[PDB]
């Protein structure tokens, strides 16, 4: 009859107002320290991350547009969004009057389509790696490739594609590319074609940040970024663009017309405002990003991939360009006879996480060839060159456990699925995983406090 | 040289990582529990809703297909994503034979779009009421049906010779502004008549919808649509129910024809979620639902409903006008037209005075204010709170009138009776003292920084 | 074996070569004599158009492009010179003010290029009752607009508030079927106030436009296009008049703002003319162009409107119902609801009787169209119209006896035609009437069917 | 009052009209009296020619295939049912196989119908040279394929690649200057490899492919246009031939039927405000009455054997050709190995009435297109087609000594025409051997304009 008191439904803890979903939260709790974390678009996030995502930030309703009225119901949630666009161009080495950045969009995909509807109109040709999206719905499409001898990304093959399909838009960013990004030749290329360049930098971000790989911005028009990758922030999504004077191709005293566009765009997918506990969020990602420690953090993540990249080669298994200069290696499992999906299952039961993914080559995409691997979120686990030896043999062990099956059972799913059930060697693999995972810190909640202990 | 310890960067709290972001959400902590607020589109929702959203959840990663798996990586998340379906069919009162419920979307804006992407091609005609800017207006066509321009009412006749005129391939219910109910059997015969889908973008009274005090959009509409922070007090996310199972008997239909949302849907969403969704949301948002569906926020909704028919009695009994001249939702809108004044400068004297509320247009700037009960109403409060409410807002468009009668209509010369302004100063203040008086959801005012 | 000799093949006539098509083309010169043409966009052309259609002209190819060399073209090009000068002339147009591209196959095509020229796909369209979905309706986007529902009459009000919900890059105006004529100041008006360029479509009506017996579309609209068979008497061809020079005072205009017409529908043009235009429709056309600004088209251009009238006072005067309860132009539409009886039993019943009319839609098709300028060109006058209007009176007298004997469902009514007595009397009526008159176009002394 | 009847309307076009009479008596002869190359143009016969300008022109039609033999449409649906089956039997095809509509107004929106018919906007769809400016490529998204930059032939290896990335809803093949056969067999694995129509525009070769002279289009594609004119022989106008009944063995396809017939006629339709022209349907169904005879399967190895010909003898003179030859009726004729444009070679041929098309070769075109169907129509052969050749040699010869004496740009190089004997000389050996050929149509002892 009466409402319940505010104490009651509004400021009781989840672990008594929803003892399931608190129960669920805590197992994975417990999931996310007690396996080897290799998603390569995962991370773990800190703890003062959390706090501004879980605050009472999530109330406060904004219009979607940059705010600057400092002032009324506005005036906390405008200074906090200052900072995250003040701090986003201090994280990126950029200068406010030749860059400016939109801190709005709720997570990398709306911006990226934001941003192609501030630049675009309907049908335009988009160019980008492997480009089903509402790019490719609401857009004409067409990817590049890479070379099919050193997987390295094919320029030539680009311009040449590029000149016979004219691309108003050329996308930069992979989600699965192991090496760094030639922007300059994009540069050209796109000048020849008349495109706009835009990178999609979510995968390396951090490293981009870091300056441990190339900049984007010194050559894009428009870089995109979700925040929470190698970033390491909350789930969220940024829009750079370029501010000023357009150098020289072209009319006299010719500036970029991106700001007002993009921000118009953003406003427009905005509807009930954003999420500016994301914001809040991502400016303590920011700052934590701009740190010294965010630097060696970043050194750390491509020495691990290389280093576990370094021990998967010498016991003889392919690497897709043979080798990683970012955060990931693509580990072509063909030459073994094997499916990426099998790997990335018998994985899974040992609590390693990886996904399956296509490779150069491949016949269909229903069954990629190679997995990818990421060393983003162990690294914020603490872990180094040593410890990612270590996930090189159990990884070793799984794709020899994965070998033993198949040729066992058969290379039918059906069959295949035969030699997962009650196997010890799993169940022995699965246990060391374990062991070896519990060494370690874990951000973002402390692991002495978890519901589910060892 | 080497990494931070995970325990510096990671495990310290964020009042010593980053004072400032703290010090700026303490700030506006006190400002959310020191004022009155009346966005209509704000609630606050609970602290157990906080706490899920601001979990580990937020590291997963998980594909963006509704998950099925109960395994491995997914094991969690996915019996998470499954709580958070059931409830929000359970809190709708749908039955899952004829609804299903993607819980993937970021926020309502993305989930429509997903919706629309799922059941049109570009270009396909739509109609909702004043849609044109928005992604809606630019990569389909899109023509709005609008209100009655004396009753405020959404003219249905027009409507359904617009309806018949255009042939829209979709057709959108649900509103931002609009006052009263939604006659959505109408609706359907008129999207019946033209051969149209019908889809409620339910978002601003889905609270309402599922305490069942107003229509359901599910008796008549082929899909709904809802952002979860609204009336329905969650995170902000996105949720879209559409239909499953047999289609209803129509004439020309193929027989045993069925509903076929579910896979379209399904990939649209999952085509939009670039690095999967926000599983932090789906987690809060299954509490959210589960609150929902208790009997306290049945309680909750009417509670909503007569404080803001309380606040438009006690304008309308002062002689101010309102759209439709009453409510049967959350809202009310206050034409401000008779009184020579803009909704803008209510807006910003206002704001001044801690009371927020939109400017909003009525029947080119708007000449109109609205005004939502569910954030206030969370507070704890009753409808002789909104009363008080309604005198807060009798003083302050009443100084409003005073500084446009001495300063003039035009805003440059308004803008000079906001500064040093003692009125402001005095309703500022009693608004204070007024709003100190509540429980606050979400956090403790005991625990706040910026103590009174 | 080897090719037949030139003289063999090529040189040969119809009547030897394809006996079969030869006595198919005799029998429908022998149809066109001994019956009453009432399609509203059917004329009979000159004989002198025809000279010209059917000539080696049929052989030329030209790029596409308004010819503008006077070589390989030197003829052609003076050929398609004469077509545009003498469409200027025919519609009093400056050629300072307006341009013609005489280019386009038919009236179909000539308004596609026109929309392709002047708008981008999905651009908004308002045509009278525009959604047979045309490709105006699939490329671009479509709205009707109509009329009024009671009066039949073009609701200009309804059209602005239209207009102005829908805002539509390009209002057409210009029918097939409606029977008043077109307050184009009213157009431009509207679409003035909606930023909306105005075309018209002057297909029916183009005879008497140039015969300026009906309010020119040029007076107001940007753009205008036509088919040049119906009332202006030509070939089957299209053309498109465009505004160039400078723009007029507008409200909200750049000074010195120029019309851009021109290069884009010629591109358009050319774009849609895969191996050249038909360069024996631009002859043709400019005979019939010669012929339209002459005294004598300006007496059948009035003479086609005191024929609309007088069938439909005629009609009137026996109870009918007229659609706006007359005409101001070529044609009529004859309400057939009163009645019970649908365009298509009257129209089927007509066609029996050697009287071809078309069903047509009114404020099932419930009506019928029917024109004057054919059976106008065979010389009728009012008091052979109005004996028209009493065969047309018979016809339908006659349609109702046998929805009364048989069933208004079809398959009942047709039991109704079937060795009817009546219907033979009056086929044979309107056979006798139809053979008196003059036949333009060719000689009825040399045809193969001559009773 | 009206003039009589005959005045205006029975009396020929030298009495209406004798500016346009003059005009197109000078054609005549300068289709007589030159040498005619351009390999898109034929000679028709009388025959076509007394078809097209007919009473026929003064019909309208539905533009729905007519099937009702009956009142107003009988003898026009008789004769668009003798076309429609003539149409079938000159290109061999089981009507169980095959359905024809003869009703679109030429080739150009044919295919533009054809495409409405079968593809949404925006659909993408690949063709020879295509663009990214027709209709084709403004409202569908186009992307196309090349030849092999060094030999010339379709890359049919770069053809697959490209469709299997581009995934067109359309392929098309045919083109307008392509010197060989087609490998509709590849076209048809490349198609079904990725999920594409197959459409052929056999406008150029249809005379070659109605006798069996080049591959059929009809083994491989699901749809084939035309236009009616070129090696057919035939009036302007234009044909979609669609596949009917049961599907071929596909891998995921119901036991399936086409559905092209209802979508094309209703494209058509849609595509035919005011009607079809009649009179070309007829002055069609002649042409294809005599391209189903034994003459024309001559005429046809003829148009060939004449091409080699003259291909070998230009080709002996050191010229080079694209691909090295010809495999049908035209050669394209690679200058750039001269250094000539073109348009230089073009503009001196027209000089002397040797009319060519210059031509892009494997950015001004660097060659020129010549065809032999007209010539060959005039009766020409092997011996005469080299003879052509050497006239042609001893234009480029002319043409390379002003760019020696005078310059490569044209300002200056086009001095070089001015005051030029040998230029003059050669149009006179060109006039005089040109009166040596008979010629179709008209009768060349009637012109006007006499030598």
């Amino acid at each position: 009859s009466h409402m319940d008191p505010v104490s009651v439904w509004g400021n009781t803890p989840l672990a008594t107002v929803d003892p399931e979903i608190h129960d669920l939260i805590e197992k994975e709790k417990r999931r996310q320290c007690r396996g080897i974390e290799l998603i390569a678009s995962e991370n773990f996030t800190s703890f003062a991350v959390i706090e501004a995502l879980g605050s009472a930030l999530t109330n406060k309703y904004s219009e979607g547009m940059p705010g600057n009225r400092y002032y009324g119901g506005n005036e906390y949630i405008d200074q906090i969004e200052n900072l995250c666009r003040s701090r986003a161009l201090q994280a990126f080495h950029l200068d406010a009057q030749s860059w400016g950045v939109n801190v709005q969009p709720y997570s990398g995909s709306p911006a990226n389509f934001a941003a192609y509807t501030a630049v675009l109109n309907p049908h335009d040709r988009i160019m980008g790696l492997d480009l089903i999206s509402a790019t490719s719905i609401y857009f004409e499409s067409l990817p590049y490739k890479v070379n099919s001898t050193t997987g390295y990304i094919d320029y030539d093959r680009l311009e040449e594609k590029a000149l016979d399909f004219r691309p108003k838009l050329i996308i930069c960013g992979g989600s699965a590319y192991p090496r760094d990004w030639d922007y300059k030749r994009f540069r050209e290329v796109a000048d020849k074609c008349g495109a706009l360049l835009l990178c999609d930098m979510a995968h390396t971000s951090g490293l981009v940040a870091a300056q441990e790989v190339n900049s984007p911005f010194e050559y894009c028009d428009i870089v995109t970024t979700t925040t929470h990758k190698s970033l390491r922030g909350p789930r969220a999504g940024m829009i750079f663009y370029r501010k000023g004077p357009k150098p020289p191709k072209q009319p006299e005293n010719a500036v970029y017309d991106f700001e007002d566009k993009i921000n118009f765009a953003v406003f427009s997918s905005l509807q009930g405002g954003p999420h500016n506990h994301q914001i809040g969020a991502l400016a303590v990602a920011l700052k934590q990003a701009a740190s010294p420690g965010f630097k060696a953090y970043a050194k750390q993540v491509k020495a691990n991939a290389v280093a576990l990249g370094k021990y998967l080669m010498g016991k003889g298994y392919s690497l897709v360009t043979g080798g990683t200069e970012n955060h990931l290696v693509l580990w072509d499992l063909r030459p073994l006879g094997l499916t990426g999906y099998k790997v990335e299952k018998l994985c899974d039961l040992c609590n390693i996480t990886v996904n399956k993914n296509a490779v150069f080559g491949d016949s269909s995409a229903l069954a990629p060839g190679g997995v990818r691997i990421g060393a983003p979120a162990m690294t914020s686990r603490g872990l180094v060159e040593k410890d990612f030896e270590q996930i090189g043999e159990f990884l070793h062990r799984a794709v020899t456990l994965t070998l033993e099956i198949q040729k066992e059972h058969g290379k039918l799913l059906k069959d295949f699925n035969k030699g997962l059930v009650n196997n010890k060697a799993i169940e022995d693999l699965k246990a060391d995983v374990e062991k070896f995972s519990a060494l370690f810190d874990m951000p973002g909640f402390l692991v002495s406090e978890m519901k589910y202990k060892d």
